[PDB]
């Protein structure tokens, strides 16, 4: 009746695993920076959607937005940043994941590492944000381990 939901965000790194299985991982160098974003069934666990917006360049927020808000109310969403995510993460896409219950995602910064699982419709499950300290470094990795309720009768 509940996922074992493992999210990664960092400089270099992102995964995440449910249930003990990956299913996302990137590690390589100058790729796959941004938000990645997975949706689950929130009744089985499995994937629906996995997408990657580079929130740092321009454009990328608004594709992000039109995504989300296809996304059905019940869904399991993920999201996590691999490099920078903020540069264009610009205020309408801010008010959505505010409207997630969200509390780091509205307030993200240059360079800053962000996990985050929750309910489309509400409530957020887990969060984790590390600050970056300054326009040179990187937030700290930030490992969130989450137990998601998962939907029956
Ligand atoms: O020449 N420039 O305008 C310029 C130089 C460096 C820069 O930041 C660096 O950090 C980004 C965010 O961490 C990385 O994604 C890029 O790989 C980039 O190399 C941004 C712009």
């Amino acid at each position: 009746r509940v996922l074992d939901v493992e999210v990664y965000s960092s400089r270099s790194k992102v995964y995440v695993a449910v249930d003990g299985t990956t299913v996302l991982e990137d590690e390589a160098r100058e790729q796959g920076r941004g938000i990645h974003v997975i949706v689950l069934n929130q009744a089985t666990g499995h994937v629906m959607a996995k997408r990657v917006f580079d929130t740092y360049s321009p454009h990328e927020d608004e594709a992000m937005v039109l995504f989300l808000n296809m996304v059905a109310p019940g869904r399991v969403l993920i999201c996590t940043v691999k490099d920078e995510g903020s540069f264009h993460l610009k205020d309408t896409a801010k008010a959505l994941l505010r409207s997630l219950g969200s509390q780091a995602g509205p307030a993200l910064g240059w360079r800053d590492t962000w996990a985050f699982v929750g309910r489309k419709g509400g409530p957020v499950f887990g969060e984790k944000h590390s600050k970056s300290p300054a326009l040179s470094s990187w937030g700290d990795p930030v490992l969130l381990k989450t137990d998601v309720p998962l939907s029956s009768a």
